[PDB]
Order: C-alpha cells, then structure tokens, then sequence
C-alpha cells in the first residue's frame, strides 16, 4: 500500500468525502470505505471512487452473520467494485469460510478482523483473538486486522499469521496509536479522523508519512 | 408483532422483494431488512417498505463496530426510516452503548443479538453470551435476539433477560428450528427461506402461523 498508509474515509457527505479523498490521494493508493459512507450515499460510490481516484477500495463493512447471509452481502460487495471486504472472524469458520468463498468465485479478497481496537474489545474480543488469528490461519487467510490501540496485541498477532500474512491496523491517531510503534508489527495503518477531520488533511497525511519514512 | 412472526426479507432484488413482502403483508406487520437487500437496492428501500406496506422495519445490520462508527451507522439507519436496529454484543459494552445513545435521541430501538444461530456461534460466541445478555440488561436493553436451533440456549436466554424484555428469534426453518418450540421462548420468531423462497409465499406464511395459532 502506498506509503504504508490506508484512508479511513467516514465523512457521510459525498462531496466532502471526494473534497477530502482528493486533497489527499497523492500520499495514499488504498481507501477503507465503510458504512458510514455507503449508508448516507450508496453503494454507487465505491465505483466513483475507483474510477475517479484509481485507488484500491477495501469494504469495511465488519462482517458478521451467518453463512448464508456473509455470502450474499460479499457478491453485492464485490458487484459494487470492492477490492477487499473486511470480515468478522468472532462469528466463526463457517461465516468466514462463507466469504473467502465468494472472494475465490469472483476473484477478490478478505481481510479477516481478529482483536478490535476498541476498549470494549477486552470485554469478549481480545480472549478469543488468538484463536480467531489461528483459525485465520487454518482456513487459509492471508490478510488481516488487528489494532493499533495494543501492540502488544498486534505483536502475538503477526506472530500467528505469520510474515508472508498481511497485516493492517486501525486506531492511530484519534484512537491513541502511533504510527511508527504500530508499524513495527502491522504492514500498514488506517487513519480516518486524524486526517479527514484535519484542517489541513494532506498536511496531516504528509505528516504520518514523514514519520512512516523515517522507519 | 403480528401473528409473532417477523419476515427475513432477504431477497436482492427490489422487485421480488417488494412481491414477496406485498404476498405475505395480511400475515405480519413487521419485516426485517438486511445488508443483502440494502445494498443491492439502497437505504431508499426502509422507507419504501415502510409507505407501501404499513409494516414495521428492523434494521438486521448485525451492527459491530467501534463506538464512533457505530454511532454514525445508526444515525445513517434511523434516517432512512428504520424503526429498530439490531446490534451485535460481542465487540463490548461501549459499542452497544453508542446505539443505545443515538436509539434514544432519535426515539428509536436497539435489539442486541446475543447467541447467533448458525453451528459456527459454538466457536466463540456461545461461551460469551450469557455474559452478553447480562451486559444487555445491565445497559438497558429490553429488545434481545437470540437462536432458534438451541432452544435451551433460548431458554437460558430468557432467564437472563427476564419476562419483561423482548425476545426474537432467528433461524426457523431452513436453518432447523421449530416455531413453537422457539415461541415458549421467544416472543416472535424471524423466518426468510422458508417463506420468501416458496412456491407460495402467502401459503407458507399461513402455514406457519396456523401451527403458531395452535400453541
Ligand atoms: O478494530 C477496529 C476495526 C475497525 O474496522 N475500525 C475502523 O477503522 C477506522 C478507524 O478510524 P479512526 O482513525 O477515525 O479512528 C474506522 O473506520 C473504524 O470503523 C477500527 O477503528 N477498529
Ligand atoms: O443469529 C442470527 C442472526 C441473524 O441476524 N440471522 C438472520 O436472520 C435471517 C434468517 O433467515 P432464514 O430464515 O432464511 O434462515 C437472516 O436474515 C439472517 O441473516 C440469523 O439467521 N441468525
């Protein structure tokens, strides 16, 4: 991923989304598209997204029912143009083997979230993350998420999946995490709010990855 | 809820779903609309269904996000009509929380879905989901879900959140479970296959509630 930096785009506004996705595309290659964005203006704009910026687009749409149902929202998710969705693991194997189905049949993929970053994730989450991350593994997962808010966590994750495993992590800036600490662990970083609420957001892009560079 | 039976509409195409529901509406007065509905067809369906048919609409968007995200999803939900939402319990107290707060600015409700119903919630979320619901009714929660095909699960359930919450129930039919066996639990029961796929949609619906009317 482009400097190691993904976009978080959230605003529910498309013309501040595109305003805001624009003023910054020149520091990023890959967008996080969720559904704060898609609830407020459709799923049309995950292909005006594409089209009008050539990013990649991973669907974090936090995927968690049933197998039946996993199927359905990932072929809706990859017709809209998706190039990743991002997937519950907690649910269990056969709701994540559900979309790692459609991603095979239509020729795309998924990231399968282990631990939260969050502080309610230590209620129920992070007890089970290290074997989500394994069953991760056992259903043959190659991209991941795990939080930036607890490196430690995000340390006994990559230790799971493995180094050949991609890894991303949320929760740097707004949430507390650091880009660099986080980065020793995780193969890139989501950013939302510390950039998209910035006065200056390709200022505050241009500043995480001035601190990524000198890694 | 009418008949206490709630249908799954999880058709993907806005003309069966709006033939399907219109075939069934003498038989219920509530419909629960999912992401493979909305995101084929768009937010704009909520209201759609809401005009043309009188029902009630819960929003299944088995909502699993951090706090902040949560909070944007539900505002996103409620103004495209919704009347409910339903929320998974087992990212943490906070996440649900977040719904609860914008639930009560809006005048709208939150169900928590505790234990899913499909054989992959023996993994990880049947061990928290006591836990789960005692969470729900220490936050508040008076509107549960929880499996149809484990009726002692339900049972369980139910002795958690006491007499006066609400309690629905997914997986009758084609997932196995039984409609009465899950109505001495549960107030209402939600079923999509068995009926939004029939040859006869209306008949399988008054089947159903024949063998509801009999309890
Ligand atoms: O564990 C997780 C999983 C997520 O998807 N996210 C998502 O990643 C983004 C974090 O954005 P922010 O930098 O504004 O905190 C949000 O879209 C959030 O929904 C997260 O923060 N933590
Ligand atoms: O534990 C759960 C939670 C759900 O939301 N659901 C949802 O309830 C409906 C079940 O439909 P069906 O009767 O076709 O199995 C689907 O919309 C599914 O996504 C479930 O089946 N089990």
């Amino acid at each position: 991923v482009m400097n190691r930096l993904i976009l978080a785009m959230d605003l529910m506004n498309r013309d501040d989304a595109l305003r805001v996705t624009g003023e910054v595309r020149e520091y990023i290659d890959t967008v996080k598209i969720g559904y704060p964005l898609v609830l407020s203006e459709g799923m049309d704009i995950i292909a005006e997204f594409r089209k009008r910026f050539g990013c990649r687009i991973i669907a974090d749409f936090a995927v968690a029912d049933i197998p039946e149902t996993n199927e359905k929202i990932c072929r809706a998710t990859f017709k809209a143009g998706a190039d990743a969705i991002i997937v519950h693991g907690f649910p269990g194997a056969d709701s994540v083997r559900a979309c790692l189905n459609v991603a095979e049949e239509m020729g795309r993929e998924v990231f399968l979230l282990t631990e939260m970053s969050h502080p309610g994730a230590e209620m129920f989450i992070q007890g089970a993350a290290d074997e989500i991350a394994r069953m991760g593994v056992d259903l043959g997962v190659k991209n991941y998420v795990g939080p930036s808010t607890r490196p430690e966590r995000l340390s006994r994750l990559r230790e799971i999946i493995g180094q050949d495993s991609f890894l991303i992590s949320p929760g740097v800036g707004a949430q507390g995490g650091d880009p660099g600490e986080t980065l020793r662990f995780a193969d890139a970083i989501i950013v939302g709010r510390s950039i998209y609420l910035a006065d200056n957001p390709a200022a505050a892009a241009a500043g995480i990855i001035e601190s990524i560079k000198d890694l």
